[PDB]
């Protein structure tokens, strides 16, 4: 409902799924748990999956970023992968491998973080001098 | 009381300065452009000068984000370097060259998207299907 | 001499240096130990003191390339800062703070590899099938 479509709506997919939840961090947006285990070896993709489906927030056009330690610590590319305000899918999260070492997801890991972006950019207003 | 808060405000510090204008492509958020002409040698950080200073919109948590072919074609790392919406000061880009060439930055080049991030992430409310 | 011109040869600016040793990895080169704690905060550049000079071998076309949990793990730009066969400054390595969080180095770290890239690349042979 117009009161629910202000707030991340999800379903579970399956009994691997866990909630999205909001991250501590600022700016950190909702963040998004593999429900599966993956090995992603040397110079290989892979599609991690939540095992849930979204309705974003009115206002949101949603991005997947990474983790954060995992964009470096193991030299991962995660897609931004942006997400539909009426994609009812699987969300999965995808993974390059551009390191040297294998990188290795377990069910339950936090795997990326689902930010907000502005949906309508206002226009631009011209001052001489801003007032705080 | 905060009737023009709703628009992107900005003044400009000089004549070199380029009004931001909202960007084409979607979620490009506003264009900034550079005030100065730069030569930025490989292994040195620079900061770019718009001569600008700017009062976000309501609801904005305000990232600088790179031009797509600059981060890309030139090797060139953009700081997010976040602006506050107490920051009155002359909204500067940080460039650092990770390749072998140098990057030339001329007068009114744009350099980098000025992206609007949400403020408050709603929490979350859990259904068991979605579409219906 | 022309017997220790085939060796990597070094020595000490200061009581801080750590002697270069061979990395234990395949492909590692040298391994470079800063002499000095640093804090690179985010979005800034840092040139790490190695107080060592270094006269590469014969065939050493020198590349600093990144520790590897370094690239990635903290979010930092290593420069390839290439050392030229009759370089005898302090070797420096470029670090640049992409990430969000400060980088700590401290006295003794490793901080980069030293790789020996080929001087001169021989000329290409064409042949119907390759023998082994």
């Amino acid at each position: 409902a117009e009161e629910s479509r202000k707030r991340l709506r999800f379903a579970r997919l399956s009994e691997h799924a866990t909630a999205p939840t909001k991250g501590s961090e600022r700016a950190a947006g909702y963040d998004l748990y593999s429900a599966y285990d993956y090995t992603v070896l040397p110079m290989e993709k892979a599609i991690v999956k939540t095992d849930i489906q979204i309705a974003l927030p009115s206002g949101c056009y949603g991005r997947v970023a990474p983790r954060s330690g995992l964009a470096a610590k193991h030299f991962i590319d995660v897609g931004a992968g942006v997400i539909d305000e009426d994609y009812r899918g699987n969300v999965g999260v995808v993974l390059f491998n551009f390191g040297k070492e294998k990188f290795e997801v377990k069910k339950g890991d936090r795997i990326a973080q689902l930010i907000c972006e502005r949906i309508f950019y206002p226009e631009i207003e011209e001052v001489q001098v801003l007032d705080d």
